[PDB]
């Protein structure tokens, strides 16, 4: 599998959440292929 990011639970601030979302752009891309 590709680089899977950590889930924003307690750190689910709009800041880190955006980082997560931006990283999903990379993750979910390879993940969809996988």
């Amino acid at each position: 599998p590709p680089t899977k990011p950590t889930k924003p639970g307690d750190n689910a601030t709009p800041e880190k959440l955006a980082k997560y979302q931006a990283d999903l752009a990379k993750y979910q891309k390879d993940l969809a292929d996988y």
